[PDB]
């Protein structure tokens, strides 16, 4: 099966030597994932966490890193974060737009820059599939969803698409126990999140192609925060986003090319709806970010060499800060030698508050019997400072990257029918930006060390499908070597797949390891240990007729109650019921 995101272009997974994940829609349709919490949450390597339920903040923490400290890519570009935060919030992208997941782990900054530390998500927006679908689902808490859909050709060489998304829930009490000042709200805390798609492909020839897409989503989210009598209660988000994307490719039989330019705006209100939104006391973050991206490839030899220049811009709305810009020009190259295997980037960012940070990695593989294979690689990346941490209340301007070194050693092979990988890695985190207390300044001087062991398999027994992993993560500050907070110390994940009669099973297993999290109810903030539990989903499709499906699901079968952030509810047993015409 294909990739593009560890090079920008198409090439066979066996090709690539970090590790890697799938997910196709085919994939997220059997989960019934209502978001990308849930579909990435399954995945090698993903740890997330959720101050809530739907809507509510999440965090991904892959392979151990921070929740900055992945990238996050729409169709490869950089996910709007409009915060001043480093850490992408996966509850508000729309899982109605998501067809395809391309999962890469390890360091790739030597290919797309900033924030490539644990590794890649790119959520790709674009189905080749045509016909129209109606969609729609009813579910625990008022949880309701309607969906239309439309991939058309416009006569020779013209593909239109359309989406539109409507999805709603009155949610549950997040309780935010210690977040949440002089009382408590009892009040269910739930989310409403409409979305509008639309995207143009065409062919000029055989070889070129142009596409232009546009999509956007308005976003309402209730939560809970610090009270105190007479004074405003910020308790609700309005998030609205925007993109739109033009490029333009060439697959030639050898050279294949690309120019991609690119627009988000988003605008992020926080206010208490009492008198609010346009109000002093209400917040309100905005950016837009500019892209333009140009990238070549050629086969040669046996595999291939490219090289790009990427260009971003981000502006903010209100010194000092607030107008940000990145440039950056790589080189890749892949080459196979008998049984042997060598994979390589190298990159040179200029920035226009840190200036100029260069990154590498390298990959080998050795296919030392038939199906069998050893893979060593190594490589370093950064994250780039944040606004907040330059320009803030506790700014210095003159902040330098986070640095990572990575190294990592795998065995993969095919036995009996059983697909595997198990991997170890060991991650060095340094000038990580700490506040300082006897200087009242953030500044680089942190440390971590992250030992990690990925294991994955697959196989059928007999009509039945088995896909599971398991992920150590040792995460550490370096200098104290006490536990990073929030992070799952180790994961059990399974899926197990069946048809019988026409029915369509799955049931998934996650086992979520020991945490620790600050208890926020008293000062100085006590570190707690969480405990670490069990949970189960169960799904059914059935094809009614070959145009309709009909589908249920009970997420957190036993109704397990637990918090992934220490004071906050999770969602305890869900049911959905929902169906999808074709035609
Ligand atoms: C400390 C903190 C927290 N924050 Co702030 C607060 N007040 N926050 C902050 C600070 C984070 C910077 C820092 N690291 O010191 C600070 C002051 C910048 C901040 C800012 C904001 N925060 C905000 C809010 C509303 C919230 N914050 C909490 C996450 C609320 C947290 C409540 C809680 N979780 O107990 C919180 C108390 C602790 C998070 C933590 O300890 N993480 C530990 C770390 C190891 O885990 P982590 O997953 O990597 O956490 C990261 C995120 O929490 C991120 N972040 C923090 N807040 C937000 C909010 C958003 C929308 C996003 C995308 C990211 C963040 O920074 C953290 C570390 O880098 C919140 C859950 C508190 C609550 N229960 O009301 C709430 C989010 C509610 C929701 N589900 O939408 C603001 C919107 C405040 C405002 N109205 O302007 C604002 C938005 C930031 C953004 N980037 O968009
Ligand atoms: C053939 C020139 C293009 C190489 C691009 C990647 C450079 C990254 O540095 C790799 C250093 O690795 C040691 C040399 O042997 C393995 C590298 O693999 C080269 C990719 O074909
Ligand atoms: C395209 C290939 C890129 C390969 C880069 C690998 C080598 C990079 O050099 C080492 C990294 O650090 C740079 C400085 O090295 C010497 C430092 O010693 C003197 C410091 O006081
Ligand atoms: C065709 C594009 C070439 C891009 C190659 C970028 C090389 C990335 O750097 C690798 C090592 O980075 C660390 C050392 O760099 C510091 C700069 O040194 C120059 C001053 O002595
Ligand atoms: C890193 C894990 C160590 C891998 C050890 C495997 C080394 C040998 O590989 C398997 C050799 O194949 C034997 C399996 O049986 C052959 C099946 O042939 C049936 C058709 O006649
Ligand atoms: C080459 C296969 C890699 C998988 C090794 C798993 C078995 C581990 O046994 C050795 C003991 O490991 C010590 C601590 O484990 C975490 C270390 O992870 C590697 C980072 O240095
Ligand atoms: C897994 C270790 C032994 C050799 C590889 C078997 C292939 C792994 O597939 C199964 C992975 O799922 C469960 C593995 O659990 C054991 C991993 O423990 C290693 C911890 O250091
Ligand atoms: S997988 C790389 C990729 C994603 C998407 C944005 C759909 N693209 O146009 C490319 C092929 C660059
Ligand atoms: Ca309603
Ligand atoms: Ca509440
Ligand atoms: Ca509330």
């Amino acid at each position: 099966t294909l990739v593009c995101t560890a090079n920008r272009f198409e090439q066979p997974r066996s090709t690539v030597l970090a590790p890697t994940t799938v997910v196709t829609r085919q994939d997220i349709d059997r989960w019934q994932s209502t978001s990308v919490n849930d579909v990435l949450r399954r995945l090698p390597g993903v740890d997330i966490t959720q101050n809530g339920g739907s809507g509510q903040l999440s965090s991904i923490f892959i392979r151990g890193t921070n929740a900055s400290h992945v990238l996050v890519l729409i169709d490869g570009v950089r996910l709007n974060l409009a915060g001043v935060s480093g850490s992408a919030d996966l509850s508000q992208f729309p899982i109605a737009l998501v067809q395809r997941v391309e999962y890469i782990r390890g360091p790739r900054s030597a290919v797309y820059g900033s924030d490539a530390i644990g590794g890649v998500v790119n959520i790709i927006t674009t189905r080749d599939e045509p016909g129209t679908e109606i969609s729609a689902g009813w579910g625990s808490n008022s949880y309701q969803n309607y969906d239309v859909s439309t991939q058309q050709q416009l006569g020779d060489k013209t593909r239109v698409t359309l989406l539109g998304d409507y999805a709603h829930t009155h949610g549950y009490d997040v309780v935010a126990y210690g977040n949440t000042g002089t009382q408590a709200q009892t009040d269910n805390d739930g989310f409403l999140s409409k979305t509008l798609y639309g995207a143009l492909e065409h062919n000029f020839t055989d070889a070129w192609s142009g596409f232009v897409r546009g999509y956007g989503y308005d976003n309402r989210t209730n939560y809970d925060a610090y009270y105190s009598p007479g004074s405003p209660l910020l308790d609700t988000r309005k998030l609205y986003s925007q993109s739109w994307d033009a490029g333009l490719r060439y697959n030639g039989e050898l050279i294949k090319s690309q120019l991609i330019t690119s627009y988000s705006h988003s605008k992020d209100y926080n206010y208490d709806p009492h008198y609010g939104r346009y109000d002093s006391s209400a917040t309100l973050d905005e950016m837009k970010q500019y892209t333009v991206q140009w990238a070549n490839n050629v086969i040669v030899g046996h595999g291939s060499i490219g090289a790009g220049v990427d260009w971003q811009k981000q502006t903010t709305t209100p010194e000092d800060g607030y107008d940000q810009r990145n440039t950056g020009i790589y080189l890749t190259g892949l080459q196979q030698v008998g049984d042997f295997t060598f994979e390589g980037a190298a990159r040179s960012d200029d920035n226009s508050q840190f200036g100029r940070h260069g990154t590498w990695q390298t990959s080998a593989g050795w296919e030392f019997i038939e199906g069998y294979r050893f893979i060593a690689s190594y490589g370093t990346s950064y994250k780039a400072p944040n606004l907040g941490q330059l320009y803030g209340f506790y700014g210095n301007p003159n902040l330098d990257p986070e640095k990572s070194k990575q190294w990592e050693g795998a065995f993969e092979g095919l036995t009996a029918g059983v697909n595997w990988r198990i991997s170890g890695y060991r991650n060095d985190v340094s000038d990580l930006i700490d506040y300082d207390d006897h200087t009242l300044k953030y500044y680089n001087e942190g440390k971590a060390r992250i030992k990690g062991v990925e294991a994955t398999a697959n196989f059928d027994t007999g009509p039945l499908t088995h896909t599971v992993s398991y992920d150590y993560v040792d995460a550490r500050n370096a200098i104290t070597d006490t536990p990073l907070l929030r992070r799952a110390k180790q994961q059990v994940k399974y899926q197990l797949d069946w048809q019988l009669y026409d029915f369509d099973w799955g049931i998934t297993y996650q086992y979520l390891g020991t945490r620790y999290d600050k208890d926020y109810s008293s000062y100085p903030y006590q570190t707690v240990k969480m405990g670490g539990v069990s949970l189960w989903d169960l799904a059914v499709a059935y094809p009614v007729t070959s145009h309709l499906t009909v589908r249920g699901k009970i997420a957190n079968l036993f109704d397990k109650d637990y918090e992934t952030v220490y004071g906050y509810q999770t969602a305890g047993r869900e049911y959905t019921l929902s169906g999808s015409y074709t035609f």
